[PDB]
């Protein structure tokens, strides 16, 4: 079983304990670590943060301690406009230039592969996305002729029915990618006013429009669309999503005046790192949807939808029962990498839980 763990570039800037460097990563924890977000300049892959060269290096030494650990660099991201991605993929000229620029870059820094994080291609992008992956893999196959490990090519894909239908030629890109990571944790309406859990495992028999909004359906759909189970990786969030309640109503369906307040170290509205959540729980009321099998917490006018150890173990067992390729964690930097915020002196609580389930069989 594969355990793809993303590490985000900008997590170094977090104050105090929040600050996380490749340095703090357990070399034996995951099987693949993806460095989060590289840019594209002059239609050529390029760095993002000033000290990326240094961090790329910090991260790629972990392989000295664990020969088998494989690393990948991811292009795109949320702060990377799909428009610009879209423009690179439409002109066969821009596309080829970008492609040709990757292997050298990757080789130079020590990455064993590239991860496409084109965050959501539109209906007019499907055709080109397919082109992009085909040629990419083709270039990697050619470069491997030079007598060296072939680079890996993976992609972070949306897990919403509509999104998938709109911009992905799954059956096609499936045969060219090494593995696909399902963003199975962006399910609850980033758009509207009611409390809701962003990463439900099952359907939640109470509500009936939006079933397509859960891990199960997403995975089933992908398999139906033609993606081989041995290539699917279900994404598991290591963070929670926050909401500022608009009424004393807390139960499912409650009103929302807007996103929750920022975390001391995360400093971002609506989001909370798991270690921040561990501190939040103190004086908070824990609740859990049996239907979807995920928990949520409330304190004051703050409502938090998140994943805990069992929640994540539960998803891990799911993934296993459908015989998927493995799991993908959202950031390693959002988990308790210090192990000093969530009791139990364990480091990387969440990601470990997944590993335990993934390894006990
Ligand atoms: C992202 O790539 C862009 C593309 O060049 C870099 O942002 C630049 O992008 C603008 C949009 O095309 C250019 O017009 C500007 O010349 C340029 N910005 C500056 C200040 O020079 C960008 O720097 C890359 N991202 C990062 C984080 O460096």
């Amino acid at each position: 079983y594969k355990l793809i763990c993303y590490y985000t570039s900008w997590s170094q800037y977090r104050e105090g304990d929040g600050s996380c460097f490749p340095d703090a990563i357990d070399p034996f924890l995951c099987t693949h670590v993806i460095y989060s977000f590289a840019n594209i300049s002059n239609n050529e892959i390029d760095t993002w943060e000033w000290n990326d060269v240094t961090l790329y290096d910090t991260l790629n030494t972990l392989k000295n301690r664990n020969p088998k650990l494989k690393t990948l660099l991811s292009v795109g991201g949320w702060n990377f406009g799909p428009e610009r991605f879209s423009a690179i993929a439409s002109k066969t000229q821009s596309r080829r230039t970008f492609i040709k620029s990757v292997p050298p870059f990757l080789r130079t820094h020590g990455f064993d592969g590239l991860d496409l994080a084109w965050l959501y291609p539109g209906r007019r992008d499907k055709r080109h996305l397919t082109a992009l992956v085909k040629e990419m893999k083709a270039e990697f196959a050619r470069e491997a002729q030079a007598g060296t490990e072939r680079l890996l090519l993976s992609a972070a894909v949306s897990a919403g029915k509509i999104a998938i239908d709109r911009g992905y030629d799954i059956a096609q890109i499936s045969r060219h990618l090494d593995f696909i990571s399902l963003l199975t944790y962006d399910f609850h309406g980033a758009w509207r006013q009611t409390v809701g859990h962003h990463s439900p495992l099952f359907r939640g028999n109470s509500d009936g429009s939006s079933r397509f909004s859960n891990a199960d359906y997403a995975v089933s759909y992908m398999l139906r669309l033609g993606a081989p189970a041995n290539k699917l990786v279900m994404g598991i969030p290591t963070f929670g999503r926050s909401f500022t309640l608009a009424s004393s109503k807390t139960d499912g369906g409650a009103p929302i005046s807007g996103p929750g307040i920022p975390g001391r170290f995360t400093k971002e509205k609506g989001i909370l790192a798991y270690y921040e959540i561990c501190d939040f729980l103190h004086g908070a009321t824990t609740h859990r949807f049996r239907d979807q099998q995920v928990p949520y917490a409330t304190k004051g006018n703050q409502w938090v939808a998140y994943d805990d150890q069992e929640s994540v173990k539960n998803k891990a067992r799911y993934l296993k029962n459908r015989q998927l390729a493995g799991a993908m964690v959202w950031a390693l930097d959002l988990d308790d990498f210090r192990g000093t915020f969530c009791g139990q002196n364990l480091t990387f609580p969440l990601t470990s839980a997944v590993k335990d389930v993934l390894a006990e069989v």
